């Protein structure tokens, strides 16, 4: 029958299931192999595995299709889909045409490339390179479009044949791979000058003329223009702003109309979800992919992926809680809006160097913890390159995967095991809510002037977001420490009422703010909204025309000289405030005029908070950021914060280095430090542990159950994660301490693999300290 969605968990023949996978690209693995993979996998709790379909494997040559390996045994598409059903895993099929995979052309085939040159991507000032990896496409040229539906057309039959809803084990189809037009984004200038891009009446003039009216590329561009294809594209910074921001949300125009067309062929074929991972690999311009498929009615489901460490060891700490929080915040603002289920279909499990446990439990950990409970890891199974198909990594494609080449396990199969047994004895986890008193606010063309790092001329401030906002000392990292979960918010796809459902909204400014942004801003705050801006006031539009709403608004100025980017001339600025002393910040610190003031640096007011209509704005005229120290003045700032704006938190901890995401009756409890935390939970009316203490020796996470009903029995809390229930049976693990409190409303007959050294009944509960090896079993 049927595969369907309640937007938190997929629903097969109208059973929800809890998506945990892995990845096993049968094309890369010995077919020998296979069955004893896959048969490890199961072992390990997986009930899907995810595979790619590589254009250029299956069709060779041109007309030369195999996917039954007559000519190599791992061309053997059917028999891997045969073998995946018999073994009673679902399957994720991901047919790109693109596929990344670190394989050769991303799955492109080379006589594709080389038959037809003219529909490769161009530079500004000529053809790029052709010994590039993934060599760049004008996605939108016809014959490179006519290609793709003639690969569709073959591998899609197979496809529908092995669909759930046809008797298969196929549950989902992936379009193309994370588009991002070849990797070519991330730099304003690389592509795409191809003749149909650029032409008279080419894709940029529709575009133009589609999106604005002369008379607004006007004021826009600061220049007249009689016609649309007076407008040459641009290719250098010495063109406006608002000019390079519209060539970026062009490019990811373009990778829209693309993904359509994919899509309206796939839907020729199929009739279970359809998904996509992480458009134009960007997080805010998502905005532009949300208003694309709802104006265009495609039902497309945003998956996402975590890729933190490179040909490098592995290194996931504390540092990386601001971008975690920032991009599943930002995931989970969208897949509530389409209302589709939060899956992670590429979590690192392979490609650095070394992944210890500790450190891959803190990220897999943090998934279900900020909302996404359906879980595919990437790479799960290490394989090899066939000859001719090397790209990234020359022969190998084992660079740390939970199954080795040679059928080894490795460590962070712990961590992966664990979560899996939680989140399939706990589905309700997945309905949990998330229910933030605080968000940040993100203004998506800063996403853009970040990832070219290009200062525009007369910016007063920074385009450094990986500094101040995102990385290790971001101001996202030292909300996360300062135990402050927060939602992400796109200004401008945002309303007013929607602004109002958060007791707080943190926004970082930089020169120019669009006038709609800065007017919803105000309106925020005239409405009852508490504000926190910083380190500046916009005080342009987005056509870099004066534009000060906000700050006439707010009535106070913030003037200071322009932050700096030179290394050596950034200054260093202590910020005293009422309970703090000396706060560090880095690079230049603006007077705040205006408000009560909050923040000095000896005579000079540096920060304010002032009341506008029901609400209150505080303005900081410097960055702040997360730095640690005994003092730890940063996290104590952020509190006076948060205290000067009356926003309460769901809950307390006795140890401010115990990390707690409340997610209604579950608690997602994190160690993110490489030392041990130690003390009690204040949540929900009630304090615990109340006989030991919560004891966290070394990094890790438990989800740890508040007024939790299992059959007859509720576990009012535990210290220890449940990873399983049979009839009268609980299974709890803990591997960060050696006793475990819990307290059970219900007939408690004994524990197995832990002994009871403490007891209390106070009416209806049994309350026990129980001391295990790491795990025990509850007998009711
Ligand atoms: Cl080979």
């Amino acid at each position: 029958m049927k595969v369907t969605h309640d937007g938190k968990l997929y629903i097969v023949e109208g059973e929800k299931i809890v998506v945990y996978g892995g990845t096993l690209q049968f094309f890369r693995v010995p077919r020998d192999a296979w069955r004893d993979r896959l048969e490890k996998m199961k072992k390990h709790g997986l009930n899907t595995v995810d595979t790619y379909v590589a254009w250029n494997w299956h069709e060779p040559e041109e007309g030369k299709f195999d996917f039954i390996g007559e000519t190599h045994p791992q061309r053997d598409l059917i028999g891997f889909l045969e073998l995946a059903q018999d073994l009673g895993l679902y399957v994720i099929i991901r047919p790109g045409p693109y596929i990344c995979g670190e394989w050769k052309n991303g799955g492109i085939p080379e006589w594709l490339i080389n038959k037809h040159p003219e529909i490769l991507a161009r530079g500004p000032n000529g053809p790029l390179p052709r010994d590039i990896y993934y060599p760049p496409i004008t996605y939108l040229h016809p014959t490179y479009l006519g290609y793709v539906m003639k690969w569709y057309e073959q591998v899609f039959p197979i496809i529908k044949d092995y669909l759930y809803t046809k008797g298969g084990p196929i549950i989902n189809v992936t379009i193309d791979d994370e588009p991002s037009y070849w990797e070519t984004i991330f730099q304003a200038f690389l592509t795409d000058y191809n003749d149909v891009v650029v032409k008279p009446n080419g894709l940029w003039h529709k575009w133009l003329r589609e999106t604005f009216s002369l008379d607004q590329l006007e004021e826009r561009y600061k220049g007249k223009f009689s016609d649309y294809t007076e407008i040459a594209p641009p290719k250098d910074f010495s063109e406006p702003l608002p000019k390079i921001i519209d060539w970026h949300h062009f490019k990811i125009w373009m990778t829209n109309e693309y993904v359509k067309t994919l899509y309206h062929k796939i839907q020729e074929y199929v009739d279970v979800p359809v998904s996509i991972l992480d458009p134009y690999l960007l997080l805010a311009a998502w905005r532009h992919f949300y208003n694309y498929i709802r104006k265009n009615n495609l039902d497309i489901h945003l998956w996402t992926e975590f890729w933190y460490s490179f040909y490098r060891s592995f290194d996931f700490k504390e540092d990386r809680l601001g971008h975690v929080y920032y991009k599943i915040g930002t995931y989970r603002y969208y897949v509530n809006k389409l209302n589709t289920p939060p899956l992670s279909i590429e979590t690192q499990s392979s490609l650095a160097n070394v992944i210890e446990k500790d450190e891959a439990e803190l990220l897999y950990g943090l998934l279900p913890s900020l909302g996404i409970h359906n879980i595919n890891y990437y790479l799960y199974v290490g394989g090899e390159n066939p000859r001719g198909y090397e790209s990234h990594n020359g022969v190998t494609w084992d660079v740390y995967s939970p199954i080795g080449l040679d059928g080894s396990e490795r460590q962070h199969v712990e961590p992966i095991k664990w979560i899996g047994e939680f989140l399939k004895a706990n589905k309700d986890f997945a309905y949990s809510p998330f229910n933030a008193k605080v968000a940040f606010a993100m203004y998506e063309p800063y996403e853009a002037l970040n990832l070219w790092g290009h200062r525009p001329e007369n910016f007063k401030e920074s385009v450094n977001l990986n500094e101040y906002l995102f990385g290790e000392r971001g101001l996202l990292t030292l909300l996360a420490m300062s135990n402050v979960p927060f939602d992400v918010i796109d200004l401008e796809n945002t309303t007013v009422e929607e602004m109002l459902r958060y007791e707080q909204i943190w926004v970082y400014s930089l020169d120019f703010m669009g006038r709609e942004v800065q007017d919803k801003l105000a309106e925020y705050v005239e409405k009852g909204g508490n504000l926190v801006i910083l380190p500046m006031l916009p005080y342009l539009d987005e056509n870099l025309n004066e534009y000060r709403k906000l700050e006439e608004f707010l009535g106070v100025k913030v003037e200071g000289e322009p932050a700096r980017d030179n290394v050596r001339l950034i200054p260093f600025v202590s910020v005293d405030a009422d309970g703090i002393d000396r706060m560090i910040v880095r690079n230049v610190v603006r007077e705040v005029k205006g408000g009560e003031p909050i923040a000095w640096v000896e005579d000079k007011v540096v920060g304010a908070i002032v009341r506008k209509g029901k609400g209150s704005a505080v303005i900081l005229g410097f960055r702040l950021q997360y730095f640690s120290s005994y003092h730890d003045m940063h996290r104590k700032f952020v509190d006076k914060i948060l205290e000067l704006q009356g926003v309460e938190r769901d809950f307390k901890v006795t140890d401010r280095d115990m990390i707690v995401i409340p997610r209604g009756n579950y608690l997602a409890v994190i160690n993110p430090r490489g030392h041990a935390v130690k003390g009690r939970i204040s949540y929900n009316g009630i304090e615990f542990p109340k006989l030991i203490e919560l004891e966290m020796k070394n990094r890790g996470v438990l989800f740890l159950p508040v007024n939790v009903k299992y059959g007859s029995v509720e576990v009012v809390y535990s210290t220890a994660t449940v990873t399983r229930y049979e009839d009268g049976k609980i299974t709890f693990r803990n591997h960060l301490s050696n006793t475990a409190e819990v307290a059970i409303k219900g007939d408690v007959e004994g524990v197995e693999n832990g002994e009871v050294v403490e007891k209390k009944q106070e009416g209806e509960v049994t309350t026990l300290v129980i001391r295990h090896p790491g795990e025990f079993v509850l007998l009711l």
